[PDB]
């Protein structure tokens, strides 16, 4: 019944707000919204991130430190994202080592797709939305680097033009997790089960949500295959990136 | 309303039944059994393929080069049956000419190995309008390079064939595919993404009422578009260590061209 959709829909929600301290809605205002709440610390020249980066709140050549504290937060969300992840009604009744795979393979594509959220086509929030770094810094990196983050402006911008919201987030975010062909799966068909349950969910949800955007839910599902090719070709960055910087112990905390 | 997307399911179907001779319908019956009157000649190593030539016609040099040529001649004939039915799709002839190739380039390759998973099962694939088979086994067992051609193809087909769908839900998939929005290059985009909402909501209906107990087929369907993008790129890459270790042999043009 819709009642139960309805429910699972802003349990999700619920969820999602308490695992995700920088929602979408409160980035949206502190992006280039019209409140003067606050004001993040820009990012546009060299001399503007070592001037930043005395005043910030930062835990950590610079296109180098550049790159490792987008990997401070990949290892962030990866908690965040865990977290939430075990409140998705039946996810922690499966099996262990697949839920273990599930996350190894998600992750990537739950990052991108919340990154959408901190980014316009100048640039991204940083540091709990403290920063704003703008896309026209970032390309004009040393070249291992300067087309790191470009595709994935690129892919953001697209999923933007959807407008949606936390609500809409949410129930999506939980179909990535539940993808159910992810290399190495044991019992499937529960992955599956709870997967076709959140994809009514979504379908139920953005039908209630935009009734005059037509065939949302269908413009949805394709973005998916649109991360999965960001991710495939962001590996073949991280690859070649390892023959640039070429730590012990925080290698592990990075590893993969 | 609901009437205007059937209309728009059977007229779609009625363009696939005139735009491919090798439905699913009729390949799912020369595989199964249904029949002794259309049973298929198997070439399951070398020396069936010399007796499968004197018994079946091939118009074809080595074994994994000529096999691979033969899979290209087919290509080539597989385009001009797309770039048929694409013509009968409802707005596309309508659109800037210059885009009308973009989607053609782009999609055709998605939509042939969507329909050679028709031609496929597990053990192998048919071959010369149902004429012929060749097993799985057979075409890994092809020239270094060559024996790895096939082997993606029939992966995603096994899990593709695992949805069930028949002709009059698969004419309307490849049409969807063909409406893409998404393909580099394109001009105008908002009358290609238009056109596909409305695709789209044939694919939805008509996966429901022919499909009902399946629950999430048009959703599962959605997903698997996924996997031929990862199929198209594994060829085109491997396609291109073949014209350098194969400096000699050659590639019809209509293909080279629908490759960038
Ligand atoms: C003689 C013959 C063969 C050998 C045959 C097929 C037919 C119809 C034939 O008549 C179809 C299945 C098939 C396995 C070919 O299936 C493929 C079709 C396309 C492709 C990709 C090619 S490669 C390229 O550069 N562009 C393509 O379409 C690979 C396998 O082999």
């Amino acid at each position: 019944e819709s009642a139960d959709l309805r429910a699972l829909a802003k349990h999700l929600y619920d969820s999602y707000i308490k695992s995700f301290p920088l929602t979408k809605a409160k980035a949206r205002a502190i992006l280039t919204g019209k409140t003067t709440d606050k004001s993040p610390f820009v990012i546009y020249d060299m001399n503007s991130l070592m001037m930043g980066e005395d005043k910030i709140k930062f835990k950590h050549e610079v296109a180098i430190r550049i790159f490792q504290g987008c990997q401070f937060r990949s290892v962030e969300a990866v908690q965040e994202i865990t977290e939430y992840a075990k409140s998705i009604p039946g996810f922690v009744n499966l099996d262990l080592n697949d839920q273990v795979t599930l996350l190894k393979y998600g992750v990537h594509e739950i990052i991108y797709t919340m990154l959408a959220s901190l980014m316009n086509k100048d640039g991204v929030l940083i540091s709990e939305g403290q920063g704003f770094m703008t896309r026209e810094f970032l390309k004009s990196l040393r070249k291992p680097f300067g087309d790191f983050m470009e595709p994935k402006f690129e892919f953001a911008v697209k999923f933007n033009a959807l407008e949606l919201d936390d609500s809409d987030l949410a129930i999506f975010i939980a179909v990535i997790i539940l993808s159910g062909d992810r290399p190495g799966l044991l019992n499937v068909k529960p992955i599956e089960d709870i997967q076709d349950n959140l994809l009514q969910a979504l379908e139920l949800q953005l039908k209630l949500n935009h009734p005059e955007s037509s065939q949302l839910f269908a413009k949805l599902l394709q973005k998916m295959t649109d991360l999965r090719q960001i991710v495939t070709e962001h590996v073949q960055l991280l690859q070649v990136i390892k023959k640039t910087e070429t730590h012990p112990l925080l290698q592990e905390i990075y590893k993969d």
